[PDB]
């Protein structure tokens, strides 16, 4: 009669007793283990699934091999989130409001995607009246129209919401006018960023916490920057809206993890740069002692008009001499030699000319400048090392015994069980919580 | 006759510009632009905005693009002696 | 000239080294993103 | 052979490390592979 799903009349009785009824495992002072089942609060119910995901990934192991310790020090903020998040589900249209942030994210992002490219293709917007695109707009029309309708057959509505969106701006691009439209989208987009920032406040209660706080959160102030960014791309200049597309690093996470190479192991890179830099310097100041007649730089000249000669010297003072090797040197795919005056085969100091050349080309470009590129794979093969053992440890590890998946082999217990009712690790964290709310007595 | 076009009037073209010679120039934008003399008064902010497009682009971006297909080499091969030892 | 792109089917290697680069396609495709992304802000300053 | 090849070789490990599930999910094709093929070995040219 344990099993839910009885054919009998009556199973909703123990289907409820069973969903608040938990069980875990604990040891006492004397080493002796005891199985413990009891009742789950009412307030555990209410935690969120992506708050689970994220105590689940970002818990990391301690020195000794356990995550208990780290999951300990999170059960403080996730009963605070319980106890805040209770208040939001008894509340008015603020709950409807912070159940729908991934769309509302997610209509910014796609906002300022079609909002950056109209600024890219169109800027100036000297000529707009009358069919912006005069000879390509009856290309224009078929490419509009045939737009539409293939998205939406193989795919559910919302992308066929899309496209009806970009029918309805385009059929008043050209007839109500491009810079109309874009204050009309700016407008919008600054609407659509408050109600964001307002559901974001609303669903991680930062107002809890105090005011330093909630202004020293890394988060909050980058989605506040962009509120401001996008207030001056609407009233200071449409170029503005140019910095919005470096959200895409934020929304994505392979494109965090890839530049997070360049920049988990950059001191050496900045070290790397400074010796090639001192390395600049150092052939900057043999080639003033020796060869500063040969620094002869073609360079052409604005049109006089307010107001002939061709060639100009670059080594004239060692300053400028440094700046010819770091600009046209590092640049050039061929060392230093290709931007200087090649000499011819009866000069005094031709071979020691060959021998600069070769020399600077193989101490830098060949080395340096290759040097700082072998600590980027350096750092992927770093990478990939961590993400593939974090992956193996929690796919084959238990989260709070650490037995591994094969101890838990022939004896009765299928691992996969072993963990879905003996060692639950949210049974835990329910077990915690009610000793904090029931009476000591 | 004329023999120089401008390809900045619109900002649309002067995206092309870059996006066609400067990616595949070797040396950043700098090479297909015009160079200026010493005695203008943005040299300096010229040679800045050369040096800083080819390190941000030329270096570190079309650089990680490649980064990324010996990592997956490796994965690769990981994998396949993986499974030859099962 | 199109019965040519049948040697990738024919050969297990050269199916082997195809897929590095589209096994992991998605930071590629991104990575492309970020470069057009700086083309156009430095477009941006050169127009200005 | 050329089953017997395919089955060896693109046979994955479970979870747990056991192809022995993914083999028995085979089993049918296998089946109805032999007994189409004992058509073909009693039949016409279309064999050779
Ligand atoms: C010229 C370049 C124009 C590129 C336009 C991109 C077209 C939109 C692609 C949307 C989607 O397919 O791609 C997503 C990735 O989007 C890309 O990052 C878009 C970046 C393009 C930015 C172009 C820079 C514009 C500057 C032009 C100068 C991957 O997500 P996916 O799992 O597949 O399913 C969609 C889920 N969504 C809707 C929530 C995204
Ligand atoms: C990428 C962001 C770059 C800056 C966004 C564009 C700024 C632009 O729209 O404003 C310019 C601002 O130019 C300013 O002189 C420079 C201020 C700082 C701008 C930074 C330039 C980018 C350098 C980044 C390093 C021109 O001002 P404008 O809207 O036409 O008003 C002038 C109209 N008058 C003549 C009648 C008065
Ligand atoms: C106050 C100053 C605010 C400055 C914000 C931008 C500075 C970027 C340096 C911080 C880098 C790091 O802290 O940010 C990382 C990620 O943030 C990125 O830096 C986004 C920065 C976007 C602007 C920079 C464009 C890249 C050039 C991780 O922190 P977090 O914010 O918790 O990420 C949340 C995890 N998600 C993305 C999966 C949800
Ligand atoms: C091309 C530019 C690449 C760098 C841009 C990075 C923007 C934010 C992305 C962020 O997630 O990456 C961090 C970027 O952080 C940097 O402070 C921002 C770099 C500023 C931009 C550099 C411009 C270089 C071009 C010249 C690097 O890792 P970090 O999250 O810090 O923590 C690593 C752990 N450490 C600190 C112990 C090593
Ligand atoms: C080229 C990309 C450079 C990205 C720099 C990423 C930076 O955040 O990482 C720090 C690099 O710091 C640099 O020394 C100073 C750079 C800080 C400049 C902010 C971003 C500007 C990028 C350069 C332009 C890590 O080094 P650091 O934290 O020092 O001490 C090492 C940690 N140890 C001791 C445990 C090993
Ligand atoms: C990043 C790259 C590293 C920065 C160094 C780049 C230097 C830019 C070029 C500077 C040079 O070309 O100008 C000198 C300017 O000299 C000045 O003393 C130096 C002041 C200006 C240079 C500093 C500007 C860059 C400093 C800021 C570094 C980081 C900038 C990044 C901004 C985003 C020459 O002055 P001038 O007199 O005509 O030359 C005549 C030679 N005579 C006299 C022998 C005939
Ligand atoms: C892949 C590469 C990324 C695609 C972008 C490449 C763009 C091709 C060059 C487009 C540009 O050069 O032409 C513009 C054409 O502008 C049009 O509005 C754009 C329509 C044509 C451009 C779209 C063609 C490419 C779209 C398809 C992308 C993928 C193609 C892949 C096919 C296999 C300029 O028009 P025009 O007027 O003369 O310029 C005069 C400037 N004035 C007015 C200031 C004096
Ligand atoms: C990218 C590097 C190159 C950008 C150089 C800035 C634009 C070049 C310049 O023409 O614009 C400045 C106009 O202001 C700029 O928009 C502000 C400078 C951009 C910020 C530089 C780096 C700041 C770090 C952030 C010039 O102002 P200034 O040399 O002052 O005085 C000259 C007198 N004027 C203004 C009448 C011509
Ligand atoms: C209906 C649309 C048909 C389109 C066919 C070509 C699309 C290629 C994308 C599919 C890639 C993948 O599915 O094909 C791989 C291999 O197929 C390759 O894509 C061949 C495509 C050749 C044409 C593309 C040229 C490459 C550019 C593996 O599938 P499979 O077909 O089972 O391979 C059999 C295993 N063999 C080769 C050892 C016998
Ligand atoms: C140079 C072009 C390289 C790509 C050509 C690929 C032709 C078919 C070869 C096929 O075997 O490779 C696949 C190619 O599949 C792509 O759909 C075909 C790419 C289309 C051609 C790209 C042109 C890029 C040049 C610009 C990549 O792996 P895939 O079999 O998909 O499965 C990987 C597992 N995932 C999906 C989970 C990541
Ligand atoms: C440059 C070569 C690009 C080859 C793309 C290979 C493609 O088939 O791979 C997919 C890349 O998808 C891209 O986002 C869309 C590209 C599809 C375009 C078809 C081939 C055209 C190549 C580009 C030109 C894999 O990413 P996705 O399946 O999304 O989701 C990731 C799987 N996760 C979630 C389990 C991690
Ligand atoms: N100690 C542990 N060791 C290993 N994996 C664990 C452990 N505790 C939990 N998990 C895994 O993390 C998941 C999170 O537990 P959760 O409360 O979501 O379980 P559930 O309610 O039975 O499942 P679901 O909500 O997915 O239907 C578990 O289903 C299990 O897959
Ligand atoms: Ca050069
Ligand atoms: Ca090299
Ligand atoms: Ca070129
Ligand atoms: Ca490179
Ligand atoms: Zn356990």
């Amino acid at each position: 009669m344990l099993k839910p799903g009885g054919q009998v009349d009556g199973d909703e009785a123990l289907e409820f007793y069973a969903k608040h009824t938990a069980q875990i495992e604990i040891v006492r002072l004397d080493r002796t283990m005891e199985q413990i089942v009891f009742p789950v609060p009412s307030i555990c119910e209410f935690l969120t699934k992506e708050s689970k995901l994220r105590i689940y990934y970002t818990t990391e192991r301690d020195e000794q091999g356990s995550k208990i310790n780290d999951f300990f020090l999170r059960s403080e903020d996730l009963f605070n989130e319980m106890n805040w998040q209770k208040k939001l589900r008894a509340q008015p249209v603020l709950y409807w409001c912070a159940r729908n942030m991934s769309f509302w994210s997610s209509i910014s992002f796609n906002l300022a995607v079609l909002m950056n490219l109209l600024v890219a293709f169109f800027y100036p917007f000297k000529g707009v009246r009358g069919g912006t695109l005069e000879p390509h707009w009856s290309g224009l029309l078929w490419t509009a129209m045939l737009i539409s309708l293939a998205i939406v057959i193989a795919l559910p509505k919302p992308h066929g919401i899309r496209a009806l969106i970009a029918s309805t701006i385009l059929r008043l691009i050209f007839s109500v006018g491009l810079q109309p439209t874009l204050f009309l989208l700016g407008a919008f987009n600054v609407c659509n960023k408050i109600i964001f920032l307002m559901s974001f406040v609303g669903n991680c209660g930062t107002f809890t916490r105090g005011y330093r706080a909630m202004v020293l959160d890394v988060e909050f102030l980058y989605h506040l920057l962009y509120l401001l960014i996008c207030a001056m791309g609407l009233f200071v200049h449409e170029f503005f809206y140019s910095l919005l597309l470096f959200d895409l690093v934020y929304r994505e996470e392979t494109l965090l993890n890839v530049i997070k190479s360049v920049t988990r192991n950059g001191r050496p890179i900045i070290l790397t740069a400074a010796l090639a830099l001192i390395l600049v310097y150092l052939f900057s100041i043999v080639g003033y002692l020796f060869f500063k007649d040969d620094f002869i730089l073609e360079v052409d000249r604005l049109p006089n008009e307010t107001a002939e000669q061709d060639k100009e010297h670059t080594c004239e003072t060692l300053l400028m001499c440094i700046v010819t090797v770091l600009s046209h040197g590092l640049r050039s795919g061929g060392g230093v030699g290709d931007v200087l005056r090649k000499p011819s085969k009866e000069e005094p100091l031709f071979a020691a000319r060959v021998i600069y050349d070769l020399l600077f080309f193989f101490m830098v470009i060949i080395i340096v400048l290759n040097l700082i590129f072998g600590v980027i794979i350096d750092t992927f093969a770093d990478l990939r090392s961590e993400k593939q053992k974090k992956e193996e440890i929690l796919k084959t590890t238990c989260f709070i015994c650490g037995l591994e998946r094969d101890k838990f082999d022939n004896k009765t217990v299928t691992f996969e069980e072993h963990i879905k009712e003996e060692h639950n690790m949210w049974h835990y964290l329910c077990f915690i919580v009610l000793v904090k709310v029931k009476d000591s007595t």
